[PDB]
């Protein structure tokens, strides 16, 4: 891989994300790292409006720019949702709204917290000399004490990182088809199947670090957007940048590039046909970092791995390809069970539209098998 901002150790996630901003922005960093206290004490929204308007120009690097996106993205969800009990702000104050908006446009991302903010850039190792495992890692920002945002964000990230092992194999696959190296391609496909199988065990960590009640009744609220949302029917007003209200989707792992890229690699056309599911995953590419959505584009313009394997009448190649697809079905099926426990059952003591989305996506993946 190249300038697509993909790391051989960490994948689509951002290696060594920046923890501190320049001292120009302590009024921002102060609010973001005390979100639990300021929300509970009802002091958050006033401290948003007591801020003055800071320029973007002192955010020099890519890392500081993305950390500043994480900082302002969190404050925005906190300001808009408050303590998450239904009273919402519809006007985002200018002294935070235009710095957020100008920064979002420099990074080609929408002015709302996305996956690449709160997962791919929201982490750090405790001891930098020990490995990437849950016990040596922490998030940088949370919303409320007990919101399980750390468990939820880190376990996502750990799955993203398990998938990095398979991403570095992708160039091997295409070179092998181009150079007509069937044994090379067979081994490459088995290697990708093996990685997707290992990423399944990483999902099991979710049960030890997230509990359904807190996730459903707290974290979910701070991840909500203002598109198709009854509470903000027309969107949100970004003071002093636009005057119209604007609607942007809440956080979704449909914004994760790692499952989209394996759908594209294998020729599982998740974005084909005029269904809501295909529509939503295409729209969510606008909420990916431009470098990552460029990488999905260049995979799509390479010749299809699926029809290469079909064109050959090769049981070995067909079995290896189906191994990868079976492993994707396994992840989405385990993930579907997670959603039953963490959304469907809590909601019972909406969710059906979410299950139906995942089931459409799993059903498409299942239909891509050969034998
Ligand atoms: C408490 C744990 C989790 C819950 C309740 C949950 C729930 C959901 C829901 C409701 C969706 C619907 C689409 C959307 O709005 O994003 C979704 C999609 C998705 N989730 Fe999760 N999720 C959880 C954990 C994870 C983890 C750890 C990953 C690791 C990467 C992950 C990966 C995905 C992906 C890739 C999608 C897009 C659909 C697909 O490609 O199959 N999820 N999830
Ligand atoms: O699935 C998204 C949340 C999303 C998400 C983030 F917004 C941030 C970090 C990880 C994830 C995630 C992982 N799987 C789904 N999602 C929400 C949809 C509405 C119900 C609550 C979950």
């Amino acid at each position: 891989s190249k300038e697509y901002h993909i790391d051989e150790e960490v994948g689509f996630a951002l290696p060594n994300p920046q923890e501190n901003l320049p001292d120009f922005y302590n009024d921002w960093m102060f609010i973001a790292k005390h979100l639990p206290d300021l929300i509970e004490s009802g002091q958050l929204r006033e401290r948003v409006e007591k801020l003055n308007m800071l320029s973007i120009d002192h955010l020099t690097d890519h890392k500081s720019q993305r950390l500043a996106r994480l900082v302002l993205g969190c404050i925005t969800m906190a300001y808009v949702w408050g303590k998450g009990h239904g009273d919402v702000r519809k006007v985002l104050p200018r002294n935070i709204a235009v710095p957020y908006c100008q920064l979002s446009k420099k990074l080609e991302l929408p002015p709302i917290l996305v996956y690449a903010d709160c997962v791919l850039a929201n982490w750090k190792k405790k001891d930098p000399n020990k490995p990437l495992t849950y016990e040596n890692m922490d998030v940088l920002f949370s919303f409320r004490d007990g919101d399980c945002s750390k468990g939820f964000f880190l376990v996502s990230l750990l799955v993203e990182i398990a998938a990095a092992s398979a991403i570095k194999v992708i160039p091997t696959v295409f070179k092998a088809m181009q150079m007509q190296e069937r044994d090379t391609l067979l081994k490459a496909l088995l290697e990708i199947a093996s990685c997707l199988e290992k990423a399944l065990q990483v999902f099991h960590q979710i049960h030890d670090h997230v509990n359904p009640k807190a996730f459903f009744s707290v974290l979910r609220i701070y991840l909500s957007g203002w598109k198709g949302n009854p509470q903000l029917s027309d969107g949100l007003v970004y003071e002093g940048f636009w005057e119209d209200p604007k609607e942007f989707a809440g956080g979704s792992a449909g914004q994760s590039s790692v499952f989209q890229c394996f759908d594209v690699l294998l020729g599982i056309q998740q974005t084909a046909g005029g269904g809501h599911a295909a529509q939503f995953l295409q729209d969510m590419r606008r909420y990916m970092p431009p470098a990552h959505r460029n990488f999905l584009c260049s995979l799509e313009s390479n010749p299809s791995v699926r029809e290469f394997v079909l064109s050959k009448g090769d049981a070995g190649l067909r079995e290896a390809y189906d191994a990868c697809v079976k492993a994707l079905v396994s992840l989405r099926s385990y993930h579907l069970q997670i959603v039953t426990k963490y959304i469907l059952i809590p909601a019972s003591q909406g969710g059906t539209d979410l299950m139906n989305f995942l089931k459409t996506v799993r059903s498409t993946t299942e239909k891509s098998l050969l034998k």
